[PDB]
RNA sequence: GAAGACGGUCGAACUUGACUAUCUAGAGGAAGUAAAAGUCGUAACAAGGUUUCCGUAGGUGAACCUGCGGAAGGAUCAUUA
């Protein structure tokens, strides 16, 4: 299987695509784990750092996440199985670089971490601002600026 | 001595701009309370495993942690020329 990177547009055309995301649940109850086995690949494919989109999800889940160097393992704790992340496979997308003036993420980041602002910038109409302040990720992104 | 006309004086109503009082519709946003077999932790109650609470300022998935000055509603009404 291959998919679009967003499924609010239904279009086979669309501009966007890439791999699935697959996940294992590891050990038993009071201690589960996910691990998402594709991670780099996909921060890859969407041309991002593989700690933003594995931190987005423990912000909407509520929910703590790992990070391993020794062992490369990418971990949302807890059992997140089938739709209880496939319903919001989008949201990384959906809630950070769409386009307010038409549906297409061709869209870039830029970290000012000295001063506290993060920009942002979309090739296909030329919409440009910065990212929300009521939003959760913007804390992270200016510790761990981009490469 | 009839119709009619100039001038005053009451003043309904009409046009135009502004102010204002009630009721009422709405993209999208951000909160509160029911219900008690969803999820990730374990902040408080016994020294609750870093005593707790107040004012103010900074910081984080969340509960919350840290600096400075107070309170006991403390776990001491007491410590010896």
């Amino acid at each position: 299987m291959s998919v679009n990177v967003n499924r609010s547009v239904s279009d086979q055309f669309y501009r966007y695509k890439m791999p699935r995301l697959i996940a294992k649940v590891e050990g038993k109850g009071n201690g589960i784990k996910t691990v998402i086995v594709n991670m780099v690949d996909v921060a890859k494919a969407l041309n991002r750092p593989p700690t933003y989109p594995t931190k987005y999800f423990g912000c909407e889940l509520g929910a703590q996440t790992q990070f391993d160097v020794k062992n490369d393992r990418y971990i949302v704790n807890g059992s997140h199985e089938a739709n209880k992340l496939q319903d919001m496979l989008d949201g990384f997308i959906k809630k950070f670089v769409l386009c307010p003036e038409c549906e297409n993420p061709e869209t870039d980041l830029h970290v000012n971490p000295k001063k506290q602002t993060i920009g942002n910038s979309c090739k296909a109409c030329g919409y440009r601002g910065m990212l929300d302040t009521h939003h959760k990720l913007c804390t992270f992104i200016l510790k761990n600026p981009p490469e």
